[PDB]
């Protein structure tokens, strides 16, 4: 086994039923060496006596909070977790994958080094989430990640509505304009009732840029039939715009980048003659095939 | 004196002839302490006996490779170098200065942090060159420089063709759009057979930008009198051009920025009426008074 934190350990178990479990020592962190007994949460009563308790673990019933006992008082506790491994493959049962089979969707609204990663859960009961840089060595990328959180947005797939947890992360060393030489390698420690699973992902910020919708969309009726649609760069997006230039796509509708026909405009305004419908605009990084922003739309209504 | 490398030292000497030299101890790095003798390259034969040889140094004859000798075998060697100082001024005699009176001409074809520094030599016989950041401390700029090398191109001044040594350098921390707050402070240690001289230079990359000539100059014959001359940014030049915008100067001739007449154009093409002669174009950084690129020319036909 291997330690995760104070009084918390993780047992690598081969789940194939023909293979035997792993025997593990649990020693009580106390000066005493007589009158030492153990009580598990999974099993009522005492299971073993002596300072060092050696137990075989193959099922979740052999996990949990093992707590010592002497003279009727608790001495020290130790919590165990299981990491399933079937045919030499680590379990991925806590999280729900996306259509693309990945578990960690990460997106960045600018080159500021800040980004956010989201994931889907199979169930929402007694979950603990931690995320940290998976390399943590010279020639790596220092990233500080805040706490995870449930997003109001539920994500629906083939029929089932899965819940989504997101987390905000910030890179420490940041020169926005610098070309990315080495990818950000992240890892997610996911824990449920006693099951331990971790996920990995390596990405460049440049490859996960998704700008925000253009701001202050204006629809100024100019000519009897024509209207000037205007907008501005999103306040979120990186400055200076002279370097971080977004190109925009204009569309007309009758009430990832999805391109079903649109006229390209790199300026922040365009005249259009629609006479009914809705004018919509999405933004994209000009010099890179980054994901496009969500459409911002105005109704076509002329004087 | 002060050490430069293993068994190589440098003596600061006041060259004025009325001032006395500097006495320096040279001890042989050997356990033995008897039968120790010294042989210099400057002087044939033995000069001193004993483990510690104390010698006065004022001329180059008092420099060179002092080598020990015991029982017919060499023990250890020590090489000395001189840094002349006349009227409290350090010598600058190895290098030849440029037209601008500076010794280290440094230029950058883009903002990539890469640049190259060149210098001229008075003579080319037994030269050793080293170049490094002259500050190399917090509040400095980390730069890694490769080896120097002689350029086939000779540079002629007044009648004399001086040879040119160049070196390629790369800054480690490079943040393109960030404004340069502190200059790159470089230094060049130059040695000729026994003379030690060092040179310094402090510059911003923004101040040494010299683009390359515009590429693919074309002459499209227009209708009735005009011809459209076109060109493109140099592949060397920094991307994205929307930020790094070059302005061009076009001129026509019938045969540092040197201007005997040229009209400014910021686009990559212009109509002109020359009918014989040559159309030429040079590039310059739009937002800064950087040095202009060399002229690219096509014959007007
Ligand atoms: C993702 O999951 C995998 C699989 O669960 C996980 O790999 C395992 O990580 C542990 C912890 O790093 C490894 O255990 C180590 O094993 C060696 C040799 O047996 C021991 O020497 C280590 O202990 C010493 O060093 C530690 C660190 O200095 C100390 O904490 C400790 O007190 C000892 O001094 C340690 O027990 C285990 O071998 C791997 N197994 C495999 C097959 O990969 C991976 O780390 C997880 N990653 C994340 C980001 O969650
Ligand atoms: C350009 O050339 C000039 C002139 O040669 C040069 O100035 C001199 O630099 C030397 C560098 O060694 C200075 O010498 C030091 O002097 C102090 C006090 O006397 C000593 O303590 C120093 O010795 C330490 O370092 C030695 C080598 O590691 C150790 O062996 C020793 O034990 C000490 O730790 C050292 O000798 C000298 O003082 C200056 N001159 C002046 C006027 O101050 C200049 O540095 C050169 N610049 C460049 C960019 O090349
Ligand atoms: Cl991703």
């Amino acid at each position: 086994m291997w330690e995760l934190e104070k009084d918390v350990y993780v047992v690598e178990v081969d789940w194939t039923p023909d293979a035997p479990g792993e025997t593990v020592n649990l020693t009580c962190d106390t000066p005493e060496e007589d009158d030492i007994t153990w009580t598990s949460d999974q099993r009522h009563g005492v299971i073993g006596s002596g300072k060092t308790l050696t137990i075989t673990v193959k099922e979740f019933l052999d996990a949990g909070q093992y707590t010592c006992h002497k003279g009727g008082e608790t001495l020290s506790h130790s919590h165990l977790l299981l990491h399933k491994k079937e045919n030499g493959i680590w379990s991925t049962e806590i999280l729900k994958n996306f259509k693309n089979k990945t578990f960690l969707k990460c997106e960045a609204p600018n080159y500021s080094g800040r980004f956010t990663c989201s994931w889907l859960v199979q169930r929402n009961m007694d979950l603990k989430f931690n995320i940290k840089s998976s390399s943590s060595s010279p020639d790596s990328r220092a990233v500080t990640c805040g706490m995870a959180s449930l997003s109001a947005e539920k994500v629906t797939l083939d029929q089932r509505d899965y819940e989504k947890y997101s987390v905000s992360c910030q890179e420490d060393v940041t020169c926005p304009t610098a070309e990315e030489t080495l990818p950000i390698e992240l890892a997610l420690e996911a824990r449920q009732q006693n099951k331990y699973e971790n996920y990995s992902t390596s990405f460049f910020i440049r490859d996960i840029i998704k700008p925000d919708p253009p701001k202050n969309l204006q629809m100024k009726p100019l000519k009897n039939s024509q209207v000037e649609v205007s907008w501005e760069y999103p306040d979120s997006w990186s400055t200076p715009h002279s370097y971080f230039s977004l190109k925009f796509f204009v569309r007309i509708q009758r009430k990832g980048c999805n391109q079903k026909g649109a006229f390209l405009v790199e300026k922040t305004s365009t005249e259009v003659q629609c006479k009914g419908g809705n004018v919509c605009v999405q933004a994209q990084d000009r010099y890179y095939n980054s994901s496009c922003s969500k459409w911002a739309c105005v109704p076509c209504r002329v004087r």
